[PDB]
């Protein structure tokens, strides 16, 4: 513990003055409320949930009897619904997903970073959970009707839909149709995302860079009027650092690109990893665990005390509120 | 009054009083004011286009054949002289912001609203462009969906001519999808909109488009002289709307809007604090609305059921 | 002038050509006595209230009529309001020996069908979806908003709200045929007003097109009062080259026959 | 195969019957495939070397970071050759077609026209719309280098297909009123090609039983499984299988074509 405490407090002296400014921005939001984290299937599969390429090589099994492009994501599962029945789909949805796993750490980290909202394409109730144990209440949005009656002010967003109402295709977007269809069939919650998008600061956390959902909202935020949005964060825990090129199209197209491998090295297989290295990067900014010199000590207390410069006297009781 | 009209002002209160009521404030809420109203703008501009002087279509044409052929600047000045003009805010306007609305989304392009929430001692974050969505300093927006004229009295700073309102969804994807998620998500009142009126029925054309039962029915406050035909109100009741009728409301003159308006305003503020219960059933139904969370609790404190009924 | 005499010759050159198309509206059905939509509309709103149209109104009563009395009132009401036997005025046999490529027609009636069929002049007529993919001619006298030859119902027109609003959902293939011809041939507007809505789409659709990508089509204006300058230059910059009748020759305000066959007859003379 | 073969004999002796040809027949002709400009754009960001979204991203990638001059040269030294057109060019003009619709940017089609000595309106560009000189087309609804061997000349990256439709209106409406005027048979196209699954998107708005199901040529080595011939019938395509149709070897392609091909033109 300490020593990972140690090394992660080298690599924050160590970090790029890009990304020492992108976590202080990150902190910022979270300690104005405006925080929003974008998950996708990266924190998913952090508690060994079932990945998609297992859900589309069982379906090609089915289909062809020998068990992936990113087309052939959507286009094998719509395949076996169209030939097969969709009682089959619902079978396999049911026996693959109906299971009950672990909310990993990188759950208890993207909730103690205090999100206004959570957006995210998994259909699992691991989030959900997460959020339940720290006693903070998330209205959960992961149908069309969801959205009219939602009770709290913070949404737990699942884009594409989950399996509360049961483990069935029509309740997720999984198939070809359901990406076509999308905005004619979740127009509530297609314009919710993309309100929280814009009125938040977006972190994404568990997507890769050419992922299908990625890629749309880029498209999206391409439309809106220059510089009337702000650049969303974009956690990377890819096994091998980003290329120079990939990053520079990718930020250019609107993103701000935070690489876990570039900060940390670690094996290839050791996502944890990467994702417990950001985050916690971000955690530890958050918990003053890497303001050292004199210099920052005054900068923390001057901006937790510079706004009370306003009033005539502050009680010893509040003084304690003010440092939290 | 009518049962309807009853129900529609008790899910009003209710709103307000859960902090989910948005107000969907038009035009004639504004000409209440004395405001100029638009189809001023549009014999203006069809004066000076032409020898001397309007429908649904010729309201956005008019002024696009007068920008394209006139000019940018004579399309600004004329818009200039004719809206640089202050107003008063009206009774109307203080009696929507102690509606305790969650958002104030208008049509407008004054800030009559504006001078309002600043008198009444309300913050609303105005969102009149495109960059003030991702700078709203508050979690509650005063939504001027047609822009204004804060920046300057330009025409390119509202949405006026055709042109405007063809390339809408283009030119203000922050400001409609932000229009359409408070709608989708909180309750609205539509007043100072005619029910033929060109955003209310594109509107509900988006409305169409929606779930069956995913959304709830605006409310619509007219205020138009006579009452509403029983066609109109079937047909656009229909449509996802509850009409609160304004004539049918009170008798009135032909042209007493401000009467008009003040009837509905009134009705609903006095029914704040209304339980609207006069038979037993309705008192032992709202006691026990009260008091049935509470069987949860072994044993409640005496002294604490005097919050239990405020 | 130079401008009418010059469109009127470029008129001449794209019949000689062979590439000539024909955009037939509703001025030219209602010369031969054909109730005008505003009558219809007005039938809608008697029915409706019992007394009497902007442009939002000309959908809206239709779609407020069919909404509540029902299907089966509007289909009636058009039965008996449309079902008649009506002659084929001259515009439409000025129009026929014009020798026009294709004759895309916003009006549900048979007039344009009987002229070709008595005249000599064969059309695939295409008014359906089931028309576009089987039609024996590879000229099409293209119906966009439908018409009454399956039977007098509203279901095979376009004239509610919903109609229009679903029409490219609901009419695809119809569609893109028009607006194929539209590219490939050279449009003559007869029977349509500048404001009209069909004419709006059509401009509105024609602003995405690429700058100088098509040909302007021919809008024959033939109104009572002569156009005002200031609304010619807007719908001429909209790629509308316009020849109105109010000042090739004079007329009273119901001399609108004579103002169809001037402009009709002066281009058939110039070719 | 009985049926199809008879329905476009029909179409080719009445004149109702269109070709779309893809990627594959240029191929045919050493023409170099897209993945293997991809793999080249590949090269020069990354320096080492394919779904449809790689494959309009990458050269996507090049023209945004190395910029439009870079991705122009490449095109240029790339597409800068002449290739003899296949017989199936030839096989396939044999039948008359109404019109040639073919994403292929090159001009062995034009050629092939003209050595045959049948005459197309070859039309690749906006403007080439109205003033095209006969009712007979050849469209080529991703661009051409007629015009200069130019970036913005065809769709060949993200941004062109994004926009194709705000770009090309004209095309996307003639390509769609010629599908559905005439029968379309597909040559040379994935049977899981990005544009193939684009039409039948397309197609799928339209209302059943109005328009002829297009036939659809495959030519891969191994015979469509039953499953996706299944889909692929559904969806709105007639499959017609150059791999069950006879037996062949996986890298002779040339074999099948010519099999389906001539299997049509003796079906007449
Ligand atoms: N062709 C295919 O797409 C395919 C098919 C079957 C299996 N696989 C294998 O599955 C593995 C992982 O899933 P994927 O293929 O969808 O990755 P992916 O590259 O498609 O998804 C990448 C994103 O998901 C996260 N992620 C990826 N793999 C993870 C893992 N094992 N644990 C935790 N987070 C992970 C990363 O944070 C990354 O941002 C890969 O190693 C891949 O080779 C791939
Ligand atoms: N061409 C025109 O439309 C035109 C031009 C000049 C005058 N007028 C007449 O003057 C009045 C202008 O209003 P409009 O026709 O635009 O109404 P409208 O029907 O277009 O607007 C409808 C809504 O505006 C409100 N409203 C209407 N008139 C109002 C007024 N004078 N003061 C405050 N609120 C009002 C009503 O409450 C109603 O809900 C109308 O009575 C109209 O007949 C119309
Ligand atoms: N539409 C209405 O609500 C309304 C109200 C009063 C009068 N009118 C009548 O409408 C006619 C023209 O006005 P509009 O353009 O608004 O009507 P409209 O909506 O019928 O326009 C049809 C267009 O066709 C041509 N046309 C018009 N009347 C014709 C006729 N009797 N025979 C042949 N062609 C004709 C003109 O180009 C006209 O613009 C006049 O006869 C007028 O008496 C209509
Ligand atoms: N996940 C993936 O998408 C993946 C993975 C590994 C390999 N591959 C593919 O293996 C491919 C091998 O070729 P392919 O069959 O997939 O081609 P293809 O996917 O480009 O199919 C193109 C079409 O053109 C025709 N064609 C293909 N090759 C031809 C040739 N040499 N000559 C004439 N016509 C030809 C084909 O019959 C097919 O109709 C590579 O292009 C590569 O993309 C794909």
């Amino acid at each position: 513990s300490k020593r990972y405490g140690e090394k992660l407090k080298e690599v924050f002296l160590m970090l790029d003055n890009n990304v020492v400014e992108c976590i202080k921005e990150i902190t910022e939001s979270s300690r104005n409320g405006k925080l929003v984290f974008f998950v996708g299937a990266g924190v998913s599969t952090l508690s060994d949930y079932p990945q998609w390429w297992r859900l589309v090589d069982k379906y090609h099994e089915e289909l062809y009897g020998s068990p992936y492009s990113s087309d052939e994501y959507l286009r094998i599962p719509q395949i076996f619904y169209n030939v097969k029945g969709e009682m089959a789909f619902d079978g396999i949805l049911k026996d693959f997903f109906q299971v009950d796993k672990p909310t990993n750490p990188i759950h208890d980290k993207i909730l103690a970073m205090n999100p206004a909202h959570v957006i995210t394409t998994n259909y699992d109730n691991l989030i959900d959970t997460a959020c339940w144990k720290r006693g903070k209440y998330f209205s959960v949005i992961s149908a069309e009707e969801d959205v009219a009656n939602a009770t709290s002010s913070r949404y737990l967003l699942k884009v594409h839909g989950d399996f509360r109402k049961g483990f069935k295709g029509e309740n997720v977007v999984l198939k070809e149709d359901d990406y076509l269809n999308y905005d004619q069939n979740y127009p509530l919650i297609s314009n919710l995302m993309k309100t929280i998008i814009a009125t938040h600061t977006i972190v994404f956390i568990g997507y890769g860079l050419g992922d299908y959902n990625i890629n749309m909202l880029l498209n999206w935020v391409r439309k809106l009027q220059k510089d009337s949005f702000h650049k969303p964060f974009f956690i990377r825990t890819d096994p091998s650092p980003i290329e120079n090129e990939t990053l520079i199209y990718y930020e250019n197209k609107g993103l701000r690109i935070i690489d876990a491998a570039s900060l940390i090295d670690s094996n290839e297989y050791d996502y944890l990893e990467r994702y417990s290295a950001v985050m916690d990067l971000l955690i530890e900014s958050q918990e003053n665990k890497f303001i050292t010199k004199d210099d920052e000590v005054i900068d923390y207390i001057y901006g937790k005390i510079s706004p009370l410069f306003a009033l005539q006297y502050i009680r010893k009781i509040d003084l304690k509120h003010v440092f939290e």
